[PDB]
């Protein structure tokens, strides 16, 4: 197992192909918008570049984002939401927010009142806010061989 | 994590020239031409490659299928040239007992200077091996 | 086998553009001109690469053999842009506390605006962002 | 232990890279000449190329190269001998002549006497001859990657 993990490791590093404009990280594309939609806008323009409104799988995958909208200085959507409206987020994939990621919401977040069910990436942590406002958005896919 | 790792191998190594189909690790070359057998052994070894020598029940079941949209008659890298019935692939391994199931009913002979095989839809033949017919040429899929 | 397989991987996927420096499974660009930290940073990405992050003790030492032969300072993929005394590398990581040991005597600094870090045959350095350096550029290595 | 044999074997097959003319047989290549000569200079004339007079290593080697002499009915040296003249064969590599491998001489082959040190492909197995004679030679050496 010791060496399986870097050898498989190395081999999946290799398929890294990204669209034009599209940022690897691994094992995945990103692309950083250029204009600014709503969150449900956002959820389906990714679709239209065959790829998801971000759903964030590690510590590592959280801190390269974090350090991407920051160096832009842009507030972006991520695929996180409670529109239930009831303290439970959700991924866009289905999969429910872990409770080690909790430690990401700015302090106060997030809030149960004020109709703000969209997580975005603000300042150097989380945000809950109005889905209705307009965010810079990040797309995420898996990479290719070709 | 082993299996993972060929899923990714699997993955990223399946690069097969213009025109040759891949399959399970190999890319194979249906012809677009006929020669004899010996010609035909050449006509591999000149792009990298080898007449097709049969490893697996999988890649016979492949070349079935290839074969079948076509109907055609094609030279494999397995024959008894020494004509002692005893058929050797190209490669110099002995057809196993295993794969004697191939052979089409009837075949092979022992009889008729039919000293080369032939790939068809159903199985295999022995025929003439001067006869033309197309062929299948065979090699590892690359990376890149 | 296991071992045996590496050496084979090893072997094969070594391929790095032209100009580029193999070592472990990588490539690396010294670059033949310079520019600031963030035109660096655009230029690696340009050819699908990133400005170096260092993620082992023997690619350190390799990158200090390399930088030794023209003694140069090139631009590396660590900054502390939000001036916190916290660096990081541009694929989000923070500098582990085994790494720091890596700074030339004297660095980085907490004043000056130097918030950038470039790489020295002995070690490491924090400078001002604007200055016009060399770089140096990693990615994978191919198998063709 | 069950996959690294086969993936192990999947990769080293991709480093399949031979001279012109070469034969490619898993993991190295072949040069079956198209001159002749004795022994000792077919040693040598291997050299040239960087290769080595054949030395056989498994029965499917046996089998491939057997087949190859055949297919051109051509007598040709390969990298065994037994010098000293006492029945003890030995591969130019120095290793021993394996027990397991006395089965590829013809009938009545190796002899004590005559002067015959230097093995041959033969018809469908080996013979012992003169070293001093003529045969083709096959050399063989590392199939590279590139
Ligand atoms: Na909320
Ligand atoms: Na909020
Ligand atoms: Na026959
Ligand atoms: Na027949
Ligand atoms: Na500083
Ligand atoms: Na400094
Ligand atoms: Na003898
Ligand atoms: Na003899």
């Amino acid at each position: 197992y010791q060496e399986l993990t870097d050898l498989k490791t190395a081999f999946e590093r290799l398929c890294r192909h990204c669209p034009k404009d599209w940022t690897f990280f691994q094992g995945n594309c990103y692309f950083m918008s250029n204009s600014q939609r709503n969150w449900h806008d956002s959820v389906t323009a990714c679709q239209e570049v065959r790829a998801q409104l971000v759903v964030i799988k590690t510590a590592e995958e959280q801190n390269f984002l974090q350090l991407q909208t920051s160096r832009s200085n842009r507030f972006s959507w991520m695929g996180l939401s409670d529109l239930n409206q009831e303290g439970t987020w959700q991924w866009v994939d289905g999969s429910p927010l872990s409770p080690s990621f909790q430690r990401y919401w700015n302090s106060g977040e997030p809030n149960n009142s004020g109709n703000e069910d969209c997580a975005e990436f603000s300042g150097s942590g989380w945000n809950d806010n109005r889905c209705d406002v307009d965010n810079y958005w990040i797309c995420k896919k898996p990479a290719a061989c070709f």
